[PDB]
């Protein structure tokens, strides 16, 4: 814990609070007003170090139930600070004030949302304590790169309408930077091991065309973390000793994994799953499995609670996919790795995928359609994907695959067996 | 199969303690709301009972023609040097244990309301009830060579005496029940355990606390304490509440050490107040099972006695096969039906406010406790009206619209597990 | 395992999976349409010539498309360590040391030897002497210690093919009679191949004269022949001592043997019971049996049959539960011949307690299931009592049908119980 004498009710409610309409002190954004929650870098000649101010009415000073602004602007300057340290530093707001209740905040880029609740308004002390806590934590956790920190908490419409421009596109474009950067354009793939607490053997090598299975750490973020902290869990790895571009195995990756994953796993194949895939830790967003009977791939996310054609639901699959065991045929991948060019390149990529939940089809509809159109599979390739309503068993799915002429059936199968 | 050595012409076998009853084919009925019977193990003074006074106060099986209803009140009064008044239910459970899973009369509900349908073949064979109590004398003396001193059986038959015996049983029920709700987790610094279930689940260890009952639904914390007092080297040993590791999630060093010892080191960390992270294992005898649905953001409390589809897409039997045996599966928990009424019912996961689906029978049986707990939690007495049932829908797509229409409070809470994104 | 003689086609491990249709089929040799067979016969050095490909008939380079060439592969071996019992094993190795080359699509064995060669060899100039010399060189490389003189004759004369297939079929009948004669009571030592350990080191298929191995092809005779050829090989005799549970088939000596070559991961072993200490499967298994407490009986499903099952999960789920070297009680992987074995879980009710089987399996075992029912007194009508997918498929479908047809398992002692 943090052990501060704050009034706010210490809890994990910041993550995904869906506030009731009849209680919320502030529900910003929502197609009605601006919204933001931002950490940015400013010049040394226009900011004051240690200043903590709460612009607009305080928590107690206004009655509950209104629709007013909310937002934390943390302006930090240092000698070595760069413009690319925002996405990694700002995430730490989810670990300073996140032991509290009555908030909703994320994604400080160009347009999206921010909120707050009531019951954290009359516990005795004001938001100035929150600002001071944030200033202290930013001065403490990152002493190398920042030398002056200022915090403001705006709650007035006009001063935050300028900030309406700060919650949708910057970080979206920062991951689109991974999208546009090719796998081989860069010359140093980065590592990730922060998930060692649940699975130490997980040494996840992130690439500019393959986000980590956590869904949060990318190559740009790993590089920024290394620049912030050379000793940090993300470490730099050059590319040496090419073995096979088809599966994507180098020498430095293999040696690093062998000497860091406790010698359980030696070789790694970035572009395929059926031979030397990458380990997981239990933080995967989706699960990818092989269906020789359907001759394709099955992808199921965490938020599905139904029956699967393979016969096992997601909860059962996580029992064996995770842990840190190099299992061929099963893997855990993020929901943004599906729309990547190097997504199981050897094993058919997007073509081999057959079945996935309907909700995940809708969420990834546009990107999957774009990726299918890029590869020539046709714009209507998403309709060729069998959903849960179409059939929950292999014997049900196969007639639909025959009807729709799925390309997975047409091409050759994989992983034959012995007698 | 357990055997005996009593000399009676009746057919000892599948027809004396463990099968259903119907009124039409019943020869003589012993119990129910019409001709109530019971079975009590109380404590009385030495002068109140002659040692080994196995009697039959009233007609025997042959002396009664088909048409008359009588009870068999097995009033096993026990006097001892060290016996207490709290030790009654521990032995009282064992009286029907000699013939429960074999012999085939009835024991409805539990405790002291066994219902006996004495067969016509037993009446024709013309035995007596003296040996019925003689069997419960020798076996009782064999099982308890350290507490009991005198054992009696006093089978009454008079209808007014039937009502008097029923009133005595109801008086004893209140004494045995009111103590449990008085206890609390914080009051006592010692927690007992239970490893009786290792016969078909060696890797499973179940921790019992004043508020959390055992998953078997049978033993409580008081029962475990009484068994430890009676059996100092039995399958239950005390553990001091020491070495606190996680206060909110309920983890202690001593509990972790005990589990790491007994559970063959497969389980080392256990949480006493949450399901999604380090849930407690289960033998396979759980009264009910609760699963977490990320789509609905809540708990589905489906019990063993209810057969049917569940929102997760499978019946109780499949979930039991997935969970029981000691497999520590996050997102699923095996609990006793009374544990739902505990004040510390998954406090780390928001408690009763995170329950969205219950079967109709289980919901109706626990209406009285769910309303009382909703009033205490501040959710209001109408909380049971917000809980979906199988009539509302057997699938997520059928109950989610009903849940959002009812404004279930769990929709206003954050999801579970350890966050990463 | 490559070669040296130049061929009109390549030589790689990936050509064994080639797909050739009827239009691309130049001339088949054997299978379900035409007669062709392999053979390995015991000979002496009196009238054998090394590498003599005595092709009696037209060569494969001068045959019209769509024709038929009956192929009799006679193998003449001069071996000091060789015996007449090693003939089948070498035949199996014909599959191993022939498919490594392109165009050598070879399937089945015995009188069902099916080899297909497309026009990629006939049009590009491949002779039958190429095949003969390739087989000779493959036998020399695979078995350099035992063989000394090799003659891979390839008869292609229809009259000679038939009069030689008569000898081959008589030899096959003798092999089958030798398999039938031996029984687990008289035979003291079993064997175990570890070719299946290439994926699951802990797993060890156990092969006995009555209960065949999980692979369904390596019988007791073949394992004994391989041990005689290769004493260092995976198979090792196991003395029959330390009988702990004769009801379910527990021997302490076999338990020690399991300790020896399975990293001591398995303590005991019930050869006649799958519930207590079963044996896992590496995928070589040909069928899966499971226990159903609802009907209290065994269910057996072969690999080729998928779909919904009374146990509640598909065959893929069962394979995942039992395969991968993982030992799970209550389920087992078995070979097809084991169903007809008289040691079929005798303590666990034998054939009586297994009622749910696919109809195709009933048709395959028409001379086996009925014969076993007659042996046990069940009568040939027991197949009517056998639940098949043509009548009932789910638990509820067979719930009243078992009672109507007189289910024997419920009429006998059940297994497994609850707690309270
Ligand atoms: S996704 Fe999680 S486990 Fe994988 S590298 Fe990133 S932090 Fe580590
Ligand atoms: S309820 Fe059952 S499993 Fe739990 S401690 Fe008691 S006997 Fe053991
Ligand atoms: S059945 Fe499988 S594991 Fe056993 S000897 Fe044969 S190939 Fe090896
Ligand atoms: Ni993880
Ligand atoms: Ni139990
Ligand atoms: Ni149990
Ligand atoms: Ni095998
Ligand atoms: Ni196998």
């Amino acid at each position: 814990s943090i052990d501060i004498d704050l009034p706010i009710n210490f809890g994990p409610a910041f993550e995904g609070e869906s506030i009731r309409k009849g209680d919320m002190h502030v529900e910003f954004g929502g197609g009605k007003t601006p919204s933001f929650e931002l950490v940015r870098m400013v010049g040394p000649d226009e900011i004051e170090d240690g200043k903590v101010e709460v612009i607009g009415p305080d928590i107690d000073s206004v009655e509950p139930g209104g629709r007013l602004p909310i937002g934390i602007v943390v302006d930090i300057y240092g000698r070595k600070m760069q413009e690319d340290f925002e996405p990694v530093l700002e995430r730490r707001i989810h670990y300073f004030t996140n032991y509290g209740e009555g908030f909703w905040h994320t994604a400080q880029r160009d347009l999206t949302w921010v909120r707050i609740s009531k019951e954290a308004f009359a516990k005795g002390a004001r938001l100035k304590h929150l600002g001071q806590l944030l200033y202290a934590k930013f001065k403490q956790e990152f002493p190398s790169i920042v030398d002056r920190v200022q915090v403001t908490i705006y709650t007035d419409e006009q001063k935050v309408l300028e900030l309406r421009e700060i919650a949708r596109k910057k970080y979206a474009e920062r991951d689109a930077r991974l999208r546009e950067l090719s796998d081989e354009a860069v010359d140093t793939y980065y590592s990730c091991l922060l998930c060692q607490s649940f699975a130490p053997t997980h040494v996840c090598i992130v690439s500019p065309e393959r986000v980590g299975l956590c869904g949060a750490i990318s190559w740009l973020d790993a590089k920024a973390a290394y620049e912030i902290n050379p000793n940090g869990p993300n470490q730099p790895i050059p590319k040496e000793g090419l073995i096979d571009p088809v599966k994507g195995q180098w020498e430095s990756f293999n040696e690093y994994i062998y000497k860091n994953s406790q010698r359980t796993i030696e070789r790694m194949n970035l572009y395929t799953i059926m031979e030397y895939p990458m380990t997981s830790c239990g933080c995967f967003e989706a699960i990818m499995a092989y269906l020789p009977e359907l001759n394709g791939f099955m992808i199921v996310n965490r938020e599905h609670s139904g029956m699967t054609p393979i016969g096992m639901t997601f909860s059962t699959l996580a029992g064996m996919v995770g842990g840190g065991t190099q299992t061929p045929g099963f893997m855990g991948i993020g929901k943004s790795y599906i729309g990547s060019r190097k997504f199981v390149k050897a094993d058919g990529g997007l073509a081999r995928v057959v079945w996935m939940p309907k909700d995940l089809k809708e969420q990834l509809r546009s990107i999957i359609e774009e990726r299918a159109e890029e590869e020539g599979l046709g714009r209507d390739f998403i309709d060729k994907i069998a959903d849960e309503t179409v059939g929950t068993t292999v014997d049900e799915v196969l007639p639909f695959l025959e009807e729709k002429g799925h390309p997975a059936l047409s091409m050759e199968p994989l992983l034959r067996s012995h007698h």
